[PDB]
């Protein structure tokens, strides 16, 4: 059912998916249950892993943010037709609830990326100490994006749950 959600944006124009997020947040896990194709990894430049799933006429993109420097946002390149931004958080990893913040941020402040529509999966939901979504986005602040169109959604990636839901929100804010 997921690969028909992206039916809807089959319009022929190719289209970026942007899904990123803190390292073990849960994106590769995401990609393998798209069930789209393949998962292809790329290394442009020392330090910077990229995850791909080419679609048809959808390409994803996954990579991890901060940690290590970002002296090269060579990013650039992909920021192209990135239609739609999803952002991974571990909601239990509550230790770099701090460092999300951030990393969310500076995509957010990315120039090229003001108009791409912002899914949240708020994922790893089936853990002891797992945030829900209304206190994730408290301790976020999604509330004072006045002009971006944003969700937050549950999610468990391990088992799949939520997934289709939340792309089937963003894949009809792309449509
Ligand atoms: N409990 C739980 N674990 C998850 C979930 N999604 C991924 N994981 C695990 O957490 C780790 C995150 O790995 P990965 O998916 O590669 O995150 P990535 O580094 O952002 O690509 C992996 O060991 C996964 O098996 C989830 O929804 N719940
Ligand atoms: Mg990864």
């Amino acid at each position: 059912t997921i690969s028909s959600l992206f039916s809807r944006l089959f319009g022929k124009k190719q289209m970026r998916i942007l899904m990123v997020g803190l390292d073990a947040a849960g994106k590769t896990t995401i990609l393998y249950k798209l069930k789209l194709g393949e998962i292809v990894t790329t290394i442009p430049t020392i330090g910077f892993n990229v995850e791909t799933v080419e679609y048809k006429n959808i390409c994803f993109t996954v990579w991890d943010v901060g940690g290590q420097d970002r002296i090269r946002p060579l990013w650039k390149h992909y920021f192209q037709n990135t239609q739609g931004l999803i952002f991974v958080v571990d909601s239990n990893d509550r230790e770099r609830i701090q460092e999300v913040a951030d990393e969310l941020q500076k995509m957010l402040l990315v120039d090229e990326l003001r108009d791409a529509v912002l899914l949240l999966f708020a994922n790893k939901q089936d853990l002891p100490n797992a945030m829900a979504i209304s206190e994730m986005t408290d301790k976020l602040g999604l509330q004072s994006l006045r002009n971006r169109t944003w969700y937050v959604q549950a999610t468990c990636a391990t088992q799949g749950t939520g997934l289709y839901e939340g792309l089937d929100w963003l894949s009809n804010e792309l449509s």
